[PDB]
């Protein structure tokens, strides 16, 4: 099956249009790249901002809201009939430092006095409510799907002990959802998003958290499974079990940030795209085959599958593509083998179904067919 230009390959979204939307994460510069634009128009019917809707991009100083970049994505989506997801109202990263300062400018996490700690909690929660309000009041009629909180459960299966949690305890999560619902109404859909959702003890900790929140009347419509995965991990069976366990709580499931890295963890990357052996693309294609068969099997539980980029020329996974060199300067990709140095974030991953030259990969063929 040939490596043809994607720009006129059969449309991915159309393949899946009765099963779930097909989405891409974008940067605003990509809406000014002719190829990226034609890719979005051709293959995708949902869109999300990779970065420009995060807390630090939207409100970098208190009272200073930049919606200009966010607005461009929204405008594009509307003109092209795409669904929109908002990523994300609350996170422990890419979040402005000002939220967590007390009235004297000291970090709130330092405060020892209990009455002052409680005052800081209430102040933080007010600021959270104001951030959410201002965003949802602007976008509630345009944006259907909302990542209300991102990564709030730890890999150890405890709540992530971020400043949100250290300052305000569990109530930051409830307040975020209640605020979104209050200002956005009943027709926006609210998600908790996280990675390694298939993995214990994180998975059951997420499940117990959400079950309790819903029992307490916190409005949560779904779970976002970030799905930053590898060729051989996590298994499809464990993916299935995960999706099924949340759908049994009455939750929608979205595959929100899918990419299938060529590498393991921590990754030992190739230094360039050209160095990645052909067999890796085949192994990837077979993984994508199995994965999409599974998502189809579960399509009544999955409303969207979004890729965390458009094509292999641009992926956040390059920032993790560490390149290991042996004493003779040769590249090392065997996870156990000797090496002398590492160049962090200097290599190349290849996670999508579309190549860096915008031509279709074997993974594309594997998911566009009906086998
Ligand atoms: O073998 C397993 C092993 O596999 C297992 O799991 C590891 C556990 O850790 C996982 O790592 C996670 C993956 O999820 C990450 O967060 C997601 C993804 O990234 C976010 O978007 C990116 C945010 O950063 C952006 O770059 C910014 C842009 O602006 C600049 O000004 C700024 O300076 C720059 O840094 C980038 O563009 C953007 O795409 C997304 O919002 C977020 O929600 C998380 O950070 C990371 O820790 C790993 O995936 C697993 O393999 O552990 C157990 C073993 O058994
Ligand atoms: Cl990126
Ligand atoms: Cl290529
Ligand atoms: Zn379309
Ligand atoms: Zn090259
Ligand atoms: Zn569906
Ligand atoms: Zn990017
Ligand atoms: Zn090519
Ligand atoms: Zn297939």
């Amino acid at each position: 099956k040939p490596h043809i230009s994607a720009l006129n390959a059969p449309q991915l979204d159309q393949r899946y249009k009765n099963e779930f939307t097909i989405g891409a994460a974008v940067e605003p510069y990509q809406l000014q790249n002719e190829k990226d634009v034609q890719m979005l128009k051709r293959h995708f019917n949902s869109i999300v901002a990779e970065n420009v809707m995060k807390p630090i991009s939207i409100q970098p100083e208190e009272g200073k809201f930049n919606f200009e970049q966010a607005d461009r994505i929204v405008k594009f989506a509307k003109a092209n009939g795409m669904d929109i997801r908002f990523h994300t109202l609350v996170w422990h990263s890419q979040v402005p430092q000002w939220f967590f300062l007390d009235k004297e400018g000291k970090p709130m996490v330092n405060e020892t006095d209990p009455v002052k700690r409680e005052q800081n909690k209430q102040l933080l929660l007010k600021r959270l409510e104001t951030h959410i309000k201002t965003i949802v009041e602007r976008y509630k009629d345009d944006i259907k799907y909302w990542d209300v909180v991102n990564q709030v459960v730890g890999d150890d299966g405890k709540l992530r002990n971020s400043p949100w949690y250290q300052i305000a305890g569990i109530d930051y999560i409830k307040v975020a959802f209640q605020a979104a619902r209050k200002y956005g109404g009943d027709n926006i859909k609210l998600y908790m998003n996280d990675y390694n959702t298939e993995v214990e003890p994180k998975r059951t900790a997420l499940y117990n958290l959400v079950k309790q929140l819903k029992e307490e009347g916190v409005p949560i419509d779904g779970i976002g499974h970030q799905s930053h995965i590898q060729i051989g991990w996590p298994s499809e069976a464990e993916i299935e079990k995960t999706i099924n366990m949340f759908a049994a709580l009455g939750l929608d499931n979205q595959i929100t940030e899918l990419d299938v890295s060529m590498y393991g963890w921590p990754p030992r990357a190739y230094p360039t795209y050209d160095a990645i052996p052909k067999q890796k693309f085949l192994d990837q294609a077979a993984r994508y085959d199995r994965l999409f068969k599974l998502y189809e099997k579960l399509s009544d539980k999955i409303s969207n599958v979004t890729f965390w980029g458009i094509a292999d020329n641009h992926t956040w996974l390059d920032s993790r593509a560490d390149v290991y060199y042996d004493a003779n300067g040769n590249v090392v990709v065997d996870p156990n083998a000797p090496y002398a140095k590492v160049e962090k974030g200097k290599g190349k991953d290849a996670p999508f179904v579309f190549g860096p030259d915008y031509k279709v990969k074997p993974a594309y063929w594997a998911i566009i067919d009906h086998k």
